[PDB]
């Protein structure tokens, strides 16, 4: 079978396996920063350089993937927490989206929260502007920042996060497993027919983005990924 | 909320977290061997000591869980390999099912293939019997070891597996991932009301047996849980 | 530390890892055909996708790989057996080598037999022209198709032969080893500063060449790869 | 050519094969166990059954070979892990090294270090005695357990390890490679002349150790060895 899969359990920049798009940082601890502390609107992304095909138009098929990984929000003094991390899957093609600034379109959507993807998010930040529920949030998203489906979820500052996904080639179910600092699990899953929203080949990363007033720091700590499609 | 959380990286006798029936003979390597190679019809399970309990009666909601274990599947010269292991939920008073001999039970149902359990099974031994895929294959079973639904998998000998299992409380969603030794990934998932089908206290455990001419080792090297119950 | 791991068990277009220049052609089988029998000076190579950073200008390191592949070189009536198959690494802006004829350059150098690359040969047919050693050989080319090492080999038709390489990242020793048909193990090794020769960045894959005179089929049945480059 | 080939994927007691010197016991699923866990000084060693002639006094020509192998090495509560497991070559006449106690001479060497044997180790505890590297290596060892040269490692209890080993018979090259269960790969190597230090017909084997307070499981998963000598 046609399968693809890496593994970080670091980053540095250079290395030609990942695009960084946007005010994404890496520190000297091989730690990813997304967003930029010191501005409005900051937005950044870290994409897997390879595109990655989902699907064959020939064999109908679509891959499965297994892909889990750790993070980590912290607080800053004077300031909301927002807006938080997102997983995604794009057009090989995809640009950095429009940095905004009240706004929350967790760099993957215009002002009006459109754009061309699917992801699972980890929002600490309501908008009623984009059906935001009450409270701290994990959603999946189908080319619009108004999740199709969410579930109450709770952010804690300086807390490394554990999450496991898992897709169906069959099935077509997208299911999240959130691991929390205490212990607790937290998961969601939803269909979404990824030979349906995506073109064949795509995109595989994370994103984030800031606001005027609202900041904090987003670590992608690691990432191990892994697709299989079945050819024959 | 109310959570469960264990983890085995090796494995003893004596540990009062865990209940041997069966053939079941733990290694001087802290591993489990499920099933007696001298043995017609062997049968053996192992089982986590503690009654979990998956849902309410009083909140209705029912646990979510995330459990990742690894295993291994050696063959034997001159012998079939059989019948396979299996991962399962069970009411909290399941006894041993009957040691059956060409059968391939599985370890947890009767000579027709009824039982009162929920499991994923990886299954190494076609049996007309019991509607068998042509091959090898990973299935999910509710009550009966004519599984609900099946998909192709490919067992390879002296192979340690990953498997990493993710249960939705909402949709009722369970989600398989099968990690292979040369990278692929084998995925399956359905929903199964917990709730429907198994009291509010169940146990968790790897269940196997073995035939007069099927016979293997199955190894399993280790395990880790965790639940999380919502109840507010 | 920062690493690099694929496995191909077949091939197939379309795959967005592997780039195909010349006349590559896959097979309905998940082989690959280097070369094109009706072609005067057929020339094809396979590349896999992402250009991957061997050495780093920052720590100095240069990453240590364990590839190993297999593949079949038939003969085909009336004609010569020519010119072989060749693992090697270039700048990721590697262009195919211009078309040749009666020549042999494996599809990496020019006329001359000069080209910016570093690669393993398997070649079956000697030519004056390049120093090629009276019979079939398996040499150790550095920006020439005129050997630095060469060490006697035996290519046989229709044989599928598995070759092992290994990189030492500190040693600077490229090591092959290739395992024939009847068991027997033919071994060559060289030093090779490959942060003397190859840019930071460069590409992995095989490549070959036909003439006017000589021909064969050249198939690539399966390839591993994995580098390993310590960064701190 | 004169060439040497086996393969073992599993182990049994019985097999002429393979020779027991120590405290060898193989588990009752075709895996090799090193060290006895409740002795002080446990040593065990696993040799090939029949001499290998690596060189030719008459020829002047020394065997290459390609063998690689897998093994495990999980903790035991309570205890430091050690010595660690060790791939060497041996006279024919070879007998095993005297038992001793918070040593780690890895089986085959005297109180002191010393010994007739050359070795890859695979060493998992410092002995300021045998000048140890501060933490876990893999090292070359040419008749003293103080490694010629070592590279940093690190050993993971209940890891699978692969190691692939390659020795060039002109440039008598030994060369290793390590591959990890996260998947980075580890290699080392170094000149040893065979005919230099061995006399024409030599042993292959595994060898362990253990001591008062320094124990662990040490288990050979698999083994396959090729060396062909090339005469006329
Ligand atoms: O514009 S301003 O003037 O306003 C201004 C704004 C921001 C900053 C800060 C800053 N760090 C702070 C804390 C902090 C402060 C106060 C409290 S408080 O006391 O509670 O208030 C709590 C926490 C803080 C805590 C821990 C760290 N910072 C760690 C760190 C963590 C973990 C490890 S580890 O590996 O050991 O785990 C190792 C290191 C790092 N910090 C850097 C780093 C950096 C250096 C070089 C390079 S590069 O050149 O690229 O290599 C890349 C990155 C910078 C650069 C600027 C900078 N850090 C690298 C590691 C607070 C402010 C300074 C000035
Ligand atoms: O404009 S303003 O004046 O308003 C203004 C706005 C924002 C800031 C801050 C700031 N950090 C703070 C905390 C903080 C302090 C006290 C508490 S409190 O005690 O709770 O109150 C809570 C939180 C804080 C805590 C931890 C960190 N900061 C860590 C960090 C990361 C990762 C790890 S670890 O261990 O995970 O690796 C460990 C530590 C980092 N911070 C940077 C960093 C940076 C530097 C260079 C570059 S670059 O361009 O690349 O050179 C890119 C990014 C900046 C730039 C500005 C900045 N940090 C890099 C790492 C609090 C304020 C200062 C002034
Ligand atoms: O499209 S979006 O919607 O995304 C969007 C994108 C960008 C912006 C903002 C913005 N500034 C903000 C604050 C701000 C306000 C309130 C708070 S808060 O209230 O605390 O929250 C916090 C921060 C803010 C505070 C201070 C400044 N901005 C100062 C400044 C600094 C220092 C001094 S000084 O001299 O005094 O030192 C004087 C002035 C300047 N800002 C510009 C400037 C600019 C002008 C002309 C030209 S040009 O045409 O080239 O000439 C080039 C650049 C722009 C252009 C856009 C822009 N500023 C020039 C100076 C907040 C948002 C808004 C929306
Ligand atoms: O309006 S008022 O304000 O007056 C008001 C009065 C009462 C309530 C409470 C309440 N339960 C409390 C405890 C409690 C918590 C902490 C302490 S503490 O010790 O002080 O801390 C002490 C006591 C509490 C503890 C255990 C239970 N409740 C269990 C239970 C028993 C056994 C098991 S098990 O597993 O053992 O079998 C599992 C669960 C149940 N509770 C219900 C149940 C119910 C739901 C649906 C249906 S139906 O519609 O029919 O479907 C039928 C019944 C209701 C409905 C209302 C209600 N429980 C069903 C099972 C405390 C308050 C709320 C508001
Ligand atoms: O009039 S008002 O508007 O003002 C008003 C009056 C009453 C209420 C409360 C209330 N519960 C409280 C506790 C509580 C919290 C903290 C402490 S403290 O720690 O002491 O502080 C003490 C007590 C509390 C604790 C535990 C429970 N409640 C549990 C429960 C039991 C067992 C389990 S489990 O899982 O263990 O089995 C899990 C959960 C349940 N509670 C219900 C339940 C219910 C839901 C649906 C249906 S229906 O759909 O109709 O069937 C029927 C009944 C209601 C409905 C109203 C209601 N509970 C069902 C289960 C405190 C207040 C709110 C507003
Ligand atoms: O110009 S001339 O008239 O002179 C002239 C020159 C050359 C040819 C031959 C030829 N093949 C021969 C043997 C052969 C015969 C007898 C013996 S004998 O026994 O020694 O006598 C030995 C060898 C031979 C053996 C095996 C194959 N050919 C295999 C093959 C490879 C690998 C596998 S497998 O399974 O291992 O993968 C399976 C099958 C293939 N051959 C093609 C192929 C092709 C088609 C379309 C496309 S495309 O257009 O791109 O679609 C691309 C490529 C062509 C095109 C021309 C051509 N093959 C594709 C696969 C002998 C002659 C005919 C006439
Ligand atoms: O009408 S019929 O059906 O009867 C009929 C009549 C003639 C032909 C042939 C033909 N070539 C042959 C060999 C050949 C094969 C085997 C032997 S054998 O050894 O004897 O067996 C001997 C010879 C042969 C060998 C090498 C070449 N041909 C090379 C060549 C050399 C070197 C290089 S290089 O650069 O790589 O060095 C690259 C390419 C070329 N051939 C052309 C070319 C051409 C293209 C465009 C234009 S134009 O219109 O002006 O644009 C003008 C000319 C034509 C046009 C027709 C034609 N070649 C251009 C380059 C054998 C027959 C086919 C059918
Ligand atoms: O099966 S068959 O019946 O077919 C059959 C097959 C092969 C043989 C031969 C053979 N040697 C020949 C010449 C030869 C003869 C005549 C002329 S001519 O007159 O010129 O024509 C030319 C050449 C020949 C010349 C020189 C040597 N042989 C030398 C030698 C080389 C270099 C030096 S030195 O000092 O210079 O280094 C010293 C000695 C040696 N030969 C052996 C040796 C051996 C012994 C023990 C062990 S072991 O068991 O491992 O201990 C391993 C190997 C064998 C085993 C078989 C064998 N040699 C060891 C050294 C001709 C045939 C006989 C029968
Ligand atoms: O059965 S058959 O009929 O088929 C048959 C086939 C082949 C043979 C021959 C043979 N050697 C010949 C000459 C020869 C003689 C005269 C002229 S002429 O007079 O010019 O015409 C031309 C050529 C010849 C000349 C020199 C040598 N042989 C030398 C040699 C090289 C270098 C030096 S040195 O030290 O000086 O450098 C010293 C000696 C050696 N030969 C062996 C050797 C061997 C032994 C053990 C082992 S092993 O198993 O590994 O131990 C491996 C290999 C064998 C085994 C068979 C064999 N040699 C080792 C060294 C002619 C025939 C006999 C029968
Ligand atoms: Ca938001
Ligand atoms: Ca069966
Ligand atoms: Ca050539
Ligand atoms: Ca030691
Ligand atoms: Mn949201
Ligand atoms: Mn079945
Ligand atoms: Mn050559
Ligand atoms: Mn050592």
């Amino acid at each position: 079978a046609e399968t693809v899969s890496f593994n970080f359990n670091s980053f540095s920049e250079g290395n030609p396996a990942i695009n960084f798009q946007g005010d994404v940082t890496v520190l000297s601890n091989g730690n990813i920063q997304l967003t930029n502390l010191n501005k409005v609107n900051s937005v950044g992304r870290v994409l897997y350089a390879m595109p990655v095909r989902i699907w064959s138009s020939a064999t109908g098929n679509v891959a499965s993937f297994l892909t889990s990984f750790s993070f980590e929000m912290k607080d800053i003094k004077d300031y909301d927490p927002a807006d938080g991390i997102i997983f995604f899957i794009a057009p090989e093609d995809t640009q950095i989206p429009a940095g905004s600034i009240g706004g929350g379109t967790l760099g993957v959507s215009d002002t009006k929260g459109a754009g061309h993807f699917v992801g699972v998010e980890f929002d600490t930040y309501s908008n009623s502007e984009y059906n935001d529920p009450p409270t701290d949030h994990v959603g999946i998203d189908v080319n619009s920042v108004d999740s199709v489906k969410t579930v109450p979820w709770n952010s804690v500052s300086g807390a490394v996060v554990k999450v496991t996904v898992i897709y169906d080639s069959s099935t077509k179910t997208l299911s999240v497993a959130v691991t929390n600092d205490n212990g607790d699990i937290t998961t969601i899953a939803q269909v979404v027919d990824l030979k349906a929203k995506l073109p064949e080949r795509v995109k595989f990363g994370f994103s984030a983005s800031g606001s005027l007033g609202g900041r904090q720091i987003h670590l992608i700590r690691s990432w191990s990924f892994t697709s299989t499609l079945i050819t024959t």
